[PDB]
């Protein structure tokens, strides 16, 4: 009675380098049997207040990036997933495929080795490491320009490689800035005005993509890179900028197909990854850790106003 | 082994009025068996740790309340509480303790109702109403200063109350803006100008109290009020409804056990009375929370942010 009152979806969270993905195990209706594609196109349609109360506060978050788990469509693949966030229906997300992987070991789904997961953009390729990090393939990465310039209000003129690793980055490396885990502010504050500046000048990817991310690069002892990624508003999720780095390194001749390029980010999350040519750009393969941080059963009741989130 | 790499923490978390609190079952250590206080000083001093795990992100957010289930002293309670936050350890909070007195029921150890709360900072009467909606007997309000004229920037004079009501609040009529669920960002820009004034002009509470709320009223067909509040930031908010009390009872506008029934422009509504006492006004203010998640919080042992990203 008191229990029938309001419905459940049981969830699983984690994070990789604190980026948060949230699994959904079970609670939302049925999509049919359909690809992945068709099965999102019906959530999207019939169900959209499903995604909000898992992604909206208040039991979600606006950086927070959901994946819906469904049976495959083909028996050898250890999963479909279904990803969204706070604005809508995604495609392929990287990070978020890590937690997945994970996730999916931690509920007893799948050993270490190969496994394939549908999505709505197609099948995805992923490897569970021993130690239970995540080698994942991403979608196709290309730098779409090099050395761009714009003045920084406050700092000064920089160039920058504008590149698409599944959003549109600005990659810097000559800012002048101290890229440290002690020194977010500041980074922030530089990262900031240079994505007012990309604005200002009308600077975009290609078809007047929004430049959202900013990565800044510095050299490091341990890895060939040491990188701050500036995040979408001051809100929605958060790239780790590897494959959009990786397809500058390609397009430059300073990187080789199969070699292996390390990353850590400036709070001490580490990447390795290598790419292989494609028509068009790279495949690049990115490895990661995700760490869990939650079960959970979502609970949305009747007479709560906000029972599919606060919009 | 497996099982065994983590810690887990149960926790149960509601909203009321879309703020968050987040009631903690179990998975804390033990802090002994004294007052609240003192078990309170222990966690801060020993334990700090889990309240990260549970405040901050990625299992948490700024806006987020803690409030760490603890077997009272009194038999007389149904339970006691040490509240937190992001920034440490909080005595009191209205809103926290509708969450936790609803998250009672739910756990099914409490009936509807009258119910006593421990806190650090003593003993909260509560009512547990049929439809589950909470009456919570607030800490002491009151007005410090009356009709405090101020320039905001980019906008004009105004005049407002700085009242206290768990937090300094400077409450305004004569805004000028509409106060709609679907102009919250006029009111924002509005709010946080009047905030930045307050700084320029060295306007505080008493004994140097920072004014971070704003709450902006309006007339409103329903209610006797419609209220937009600008929250700190990012930190946890209160609502203004016992500032808002503290003011109307030192005007003669409301007299002591009348109703005074306010909306947010988010369509929350509270009622409350009050009751006079040395200093100030004890408000008593009913509102509802719902229930948000179940969880066990998963602490691994490899997971560097395994106690929150400070
Ligand atoms: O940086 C990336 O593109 C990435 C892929 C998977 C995790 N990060
Ligand atoms: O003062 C308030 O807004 C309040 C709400 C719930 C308890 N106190």
């Amino acid at each position: 009675l008191y229990f029938q009152s309001m419905k459940r979806i049981q969830i699983i969270d984690s994070h990789t380098g604190g980026e948060p993905t949230r699994l959904v195990v079970s609670g939302f209706p049925s999509l049919g049997s359909g690809t992945m594609a068709e099965r999102r196109d019906v959530l999207a349609r019939e169900y959209d207040r499903y995604r909000t109360a898992c992604i909206l506060e208040p039991r979600g978050s606006d950086v927070l990036v959901g994946a819906l788990l469904c049976e495959p469509v083909s028996p050898d693949a250890a999963a479909g997933v279904i990803f969204f966030n706070n604005s809508g229906y995604l495609g392929m997300c990287g990070h978020g495929t890590i937690g997945v992987v994970r996730t999916l070991h931690h509920m007893g789904r799948i050993g270490p080795g190969v496994h394939r997961i549908e999505t709505p953009v197609g099948t995805v390729e992923a490897t569970l490491h021993d130690d239970l990090s995540v080698s994942v393939r991403n979608v196709l990465a290309y730098r779409h320009a090099k050395d761009v310039a714009l003045d920084v209000p406050g700092y000064g003129p920089v160039r920058g490689d504008i590149a698409w690793g599944g959003n549109w980055f600005f990659l810097i490396s000559d800012h002048g800035q101290r890229v440290a885990g002690d020194n977010v502010a500041a980074l922030t504050a530089y990262a900031s005005a240079v994505r007012e500046g990309l604005e200002r000048a009308g600077i975009t990817g290609a078809n007047g993509g929004e430049i959202d991310h900013i990565e800044l690069f510095a050299d490091d002892p341990e890895h060939d890179s040491r990188s701050f990624v500036l995040c979408p508003g001051l809100r929605s999720p958060c790239g780790t900028g590897t494959s959009a780095k990786l397809a500058c390194l390609a397009a430059d001749g300073k990187l080789a197909p199969g070699a292996v390029w390390r990353q850590a980010s400036v709070i001490g999350s580490v990447f390795h990854a290598s790419y292989v040519q494609a028509e068009g750009g790279i495949v690049p393969t990115i490895r990661g850790s995700a760490h869990l941080s939650a079960e959970a059963t979502l609970l949305i009741e009747d007479d709560d106003p906000f029972r599919w989130g606060i919009v």
